[PDB]
């Protein structure tokens, strides 16, 4: 038993819900929530934007020094950083951005990541301003995470779309 609520469940270990993943965050605090991250952990807008404003910029100090460390992610890859005040722990990970040219089948590897953790809060990977569809997101999803995970969903209508058009 966890403290997610309000959610639906799509299959054994899938559950979604329409939530703005920063309000989310601070309601549960998980464990592990999940960042759409680009390489260079330059959170500037989308999901990795909205995080980064309500860590008030920590986020973002503790990102540059990740990267002047260990130089950037690879596409389909993550770190794992501290969760600053929305959780223990941010998991960044990093979708392939249709909007750059990076290969969508990238998306199955980016979500490997979310094995190494057992319960996570997340968006839709590469969903948003990185370009690709939804539903296929979401079908990747539910196809590669065997760990349980909580998907939130900005946008009604397209968690709507989402359901329904769910297989
Ligand atoms: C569909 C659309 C492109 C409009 C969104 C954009 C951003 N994003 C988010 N998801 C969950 N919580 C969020 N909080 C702030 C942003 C955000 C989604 C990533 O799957 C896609």
């Amino acid at each position: 038993v966890n403290s997610f609520s309000g959610y639906l469940k799509l299959t054994d270990n899938v559950y979604i819900k329409n939530a703005d993943i920063v309000e989310e965050a601070k309601k549960v605090k998980p464990t592990v929530v999940v960042n759409a991250a680009n390489v260079y952990l330059k959170h500037g807008g989308g999901v990795a934007g909205a995080l980064n404003k309500a860590t008030n910029n920590a986020m973002q100090v503790e990102s540059d020094d990740y990267i002047a460390t260990n130089g950037p992610l690879k596409v389909g890859g993550s770190c794992v950083l501290s969760g600053h005040n929305l959780a223990k722990h941010c998991l960044h990970v990093v979708g392939p951005n249709v909007n750059k040219g990076e290969d969508i089948q990238l998306l199955k590897s980016a979500y490997e990541n979310f094995n190494q953790h057992e319960v996570l809060l997340a968006p839709l990977l590469s969903a948003g301003i990185f370009g690709a569809d939804p539903i296929h997101s979401l079908r990747v999803c539910v196809d590669t995470v065997r760990t349980n995970v909580y998907l939130a969903v900005f946008d009604k209508n397209l968690y709507d779309k989402l359901v329904s058009s769910f297989l």
